[PDB]
């Protein structure tokens, strides 16, 4: 029979709750930073950039698209750019990386679902393979919604996509 | 040729005939009960939690160590979900007091972890992240996809081969 | 062509779009909650047992009705094992108060019965006697081998074929 | 997710005990009479036969071997015989059948394990196919330990034996 | 799992090991000795014959019931040949006192009937009329061609198949 864990003759697990405890893999995964680590980061960039509680969403839109075509391991001393119409708005990367615990990739993994959605609509007008796949010989175009560094391989990910990431990685 | 010292065996074949310890109680792949109790009673004190809800916390920790592993960052935190909310706990007591290794201390959950990784496969496919990261493509072996599994004589040969594949 | 009486639909498509009842809550293959509560609260009174140990009795009854069936002899007794000892209970409250049929009242255990018929297959092969009497030779379908299983949209086609084989 | 049974918001099952409740199939099966129904029968035959608390075992040995070679549905008005050396000791069947609840087959199913053991040793000297298989064209000799009316098909029974019983039955 | 009532087996395995009754003494296909004696001592009285010549009469009756059968007309007569002459006897005592059935009472002659149906095959072919009427075309199975044969573990498979052919 199964040998349930016991300390001093008492099961150390609650079975009424284990049967009804089905966490989504992403919530307890370690490829994504905790929402308590995202909130600290998010608020930190609002403080460094002096952007108000409004307009931050639009700065996060530039970073998301910027982090798809550039990567989530940039230089702490550089500047990421977002297009304000036709011009170029450069922001410092120090708050982005200095306050990204444990790493920016895990902080940016919160955008994974939106990231693939953004690529599809972009790909729904003309070809758009994110640079993370162009500099890694990702040639199939259908698997272009998974060509970004901060993608979270979950139980719902196509197996191909999973194999492709094994290819882009090294 | 029975062992002997001074014209007397140094064994009792009466006892032995009926001495049959299960492999998971003699094996070193799993911490001793005295070690498990010490770890459990130290995590209980370090978390300011009583017996009323400590078992509930252990449900989350097991489910975390199925999806993350038994070699985490000591200066970190393990996550539990209280519904849609997130519950964060330190990993200092978990790793500091888990002698010899947290895997040996978590090997006591091998049977329950096996149940919960198939109890969540019913209804919908589910696969731990110790198999999704280690390139496992067979759902029938999802039961055995966690670091602290106890390989015994009852393990399927196919299961005992996924582990050497995932472990390398 | 939407139904109508007097120039007005007799339906609300707003509601409907988001009205999605699970099949095992609308289906008649399973007794209603008000019927389950009446049966449970009648068996509890007819057995001189409180909430402290009534759940324990229900563990035995489910395991009996997996191995015997849901059409027993009303003037009989269902057996429970308190270790090596035998515990005998009447089947008058079980069948008398189970409206409409005990199978509908036992259909609420279809999910748990499925778990327990696979939770006892781990470790050692196990097969209910509603499959050993109805000529079933495949252990992979042992989960679905009990009278009060609830056939839903999630039932495997192979499982949904064993039942029509066992049911005839 | 699994929908555990509930009455008024409380599970009607104890999960700490269900995981550790693995009854042997025979103990809760209905092909075997309850030990409370065997004890009543057993004691009844001791009262009808006037045999003491000793010597009943030897009368149960004749009935077991008699019920292998004859059947467990005899005439209530007959007499079953056991061999006392070379002679023939006839006993009335009224207490055997009148006090066999629900039926003698279920009362005699308590001897199933011994019954097959008895045949093997009998078959370990010379061929012995119980009459229940001779009058039913049971031709294979290895499956002669399952040729008796009160056999309990369990999870440990060979599948052949199971198919054979389907053949002897009708 | 030995049977038991109150923590004591209800069997003696000492005795059993050496309890080995022949099948034709426990089987119900053949009348008990007390029944045979009652029938024999009733036919003896109903025929006004002593022990001096009763065995001779039984020689004819066995040879009749090999050629006619064990289900005759009670209000009839069975024939014996005293050379070229005919000897007629009633069948009232034969059938009336043969409990439970005359076949069970005549099963005691299965061994002798087998001898006499082969002892008359030596020299010249001979076949009972329970085989000539039931379409049997093999002389090697003439031994087993009578109603009151006792099918035992020693019966040839071919012989045990003629009977089911002749019996249908």
């Amino acid at each position: 029979k199964m040998r349930m864990p016991k300390s001093k003759g008492a099961t150390v697990l609650n079975l009424e709750h284990l049967l009804e405890y089905a966490p989504q893999q992403i919530d307890i995964s370690n490829t994504r930073a905790t929402q308590s680590q995202f909130d600290t980061w998010y608020e930190a960039v609002q403080l460094a950039y002096d952007i108000g509680e409004t307009e931050m969403p639009t700065v996060m839109n530039g970073l998301m698209v910027w982090c798809i075509e550039n990567g989530t391991s940039p230089n702490i001393n550089g500047v990421w750019v977002m297009m304000d119409g036709d011009e170029q708005v450069e922001y410092p990367l120090k708050p982005i990386v200095e306050n990204a615990k444990p790493t920016l990739r895990q902080i940016m993994a919160h955008f994974s679902d939106v990231a693939e959605a953004y690529i599809e609509m972009r790909n729904c007008k003309e070809p758009y393979m994110p640079r993370y796949g162009l500099v890694r010989n990702l040639r199939d175009g259908s698997l272009a919604r998974y060509a970004f560094d901060f993608y979270e391989v979950t139980s719902r990910t196509p197996v191909r996509a999973r194999e492709a990431h094994i290819q882009m990685k090294a």
